[PDB]
C-alpha cells in the first residue's frame, strides 16, 4: 500500500572527476536501507513487494552541482517489469512506476542514466522483488 | 583547502509520525563519510581540519516534503568555533562557515533545528576537528 520512495545522492565532483558514478553514488530510500556504491555493486539496491508503487529521484551533496535521471534502460523496462515516467516541476522532477511482478518475486536489474551537470554517466542498480 | 560539503537527509514522513528526527537522518560528506542515526548519535558526525570550509544543505527522500535548516546552537556556536551563515536562491538555500579552532582540535557539539513541512525539529550532530 505505501510507496517506496528512492532517493540516489551523488557526490558530483568525485564523480566527473574519475567518470566513476558507482563508486560515487549513495541509495536512501523509505524502507530504512542506505547503501554506498563505493562499497559494492551489490549494495545499490531497492527492496520492494509486487504491486507496489516505487519513486526515484536524485540530489547532489554539493550546492553548485545540478544532477537529473535522463532514462532507464535493461532488463526491467525491456521485461516491462517496472517502467517509471518523469514528473513533477522543473527543479525538482522526479520518476515514478508501479511494479507489475509476474506474481513471481525475483530481482529486475536495471541501468540509470544520470546527467551531472550535463555529463551523462550510467550505473546498474537492482531491484529485489517478494510477493 | 577543499570545501567540506555535508548533505543532511530526512525520510521526513517518518520524522513526523514519530516527532524525532535523530532515528530518521542521514548524513554523507564529501569526505566519503555516510552516518545513519537510526544506528546511533555517535553516527552523525562530521570530519574536519582546522581552518576548513564547511558546507551544509537538507534534502528529504520525498518529493512531497519540504525540508530546511532554521537554526544552528550550542557549543560550536557559543564558543564561535563555526557560526555557518545562510546563503543562495530561494529554493535552495545552504550554510556555509569557515572552522576556527584554536589550533587545539577537538569534538564540537551543536544543536541543528530544521523546519519539516514548518514543523521545527532539532538534533545533536557533532564535528571532529583535527589540526
Amino acid at each position: 500500500m505505501k510507496k517506496v520512495e528512492i532517493l540516489m545522492v551523488v557526490d558530483a565532483a568525485a564523480a566527473l572527476a574519475s567518470r566513476d558514478l558507482q563508486s560515487n553514488i549513495y541509495l536512501i530510500d523509505t524502507n530504512k536501507y542506505m547503501g554506498s556504491g563505493n562499497e559494492g555493486q551489490a549494495e545499490l539496491k531497492t527492496a520492494c513487494k509486487d504491486g507496489q508503487l516505487l519513486c526515484w529521484r536524485v540530489v547532489a551533496i554539493s550546492p553548485d552541482n545540478e544532477v537529473d535521471i535522463v532514462e532507464f534502460n535493461g532488463q526491467m523496462i525491456n521485461d516491462r517489469v517496472c517502467i517509471p515516467t518523469k514528473q513533477g516541476l522543473s527543479g525538482d522532477e522526479f520518476w515514478e512506476g508501479r511494479v507489475e511482478a509476474q506474481g513471481q518475486a525475483s530481482t529486475q536489474q536495471y541501468n540509470a542514466t544520470l546527467s551531472i551537470d550535463g555529463s551523462r554517466l550510467t550505473f546498474d542498480p537492482f531491484l529485489v522483488i517478494s510477493l
